[PDB]
């Protein structure tokens, strides 16, 4: 997998961001994680603006893509996607600001990852897992 540069446009919410990649606009879905929605759940406006004061006080915005299938059926990019080579999927999972979500269609290099963050998260009892 490789890294490639993007530009924040603008934070939709915790599991979705519209960066500007490869000179045009394109909405992004994060990699294996479900978290609570605002379109609200609980914890819902605490992952979104958690992940929105990444995305704005980043430097450097990367996305990665896996090996499998990288579009959903509502045109969204599916990713991991990096804000100062820290994960943002990851950073999430680990705050317990979202779950690790079911492997789609082959995406699944950074699930183990994932699956370690969560259950360190549960441990902490943090945040969904209180």
């Amino acid at each position: 997998l490789h890294k490639e540069p993007a530009t924040l446009i603008k934070a939709i919410d915790g599991d979705t961001v519209k960066l500007m990649y490869k000179g045009q606009p394109m909405t992004f879905r994060l990699l294996l994680v479900d978290t609570p929605e605002t379109k609200v759940e609980k914890y819902g406006p605490e992952a979104s603006a958690f992940t929105k004061k990444m995305y704005e006080n980043a430097k450097k915005i990367e996305v990665e893509f896996d090996k499998g299938q990288r579009t959903d059926k509502y045109g969204r990019g599916l990713a991991y996607i990096y804000a100062d080579g820290k994960m943002v999927n990851e950073a999430l999972v680990r705050q317990g600001l979202a779950k690790v979500a079911y492997v789609y269609k082959g995406n699944n290099t950074h699930e183990q990852l994932l699956r370690k963050a969560e259950a360190q998260a549960k441990k902490e009892k943090l945040n969904i897992w209180s």
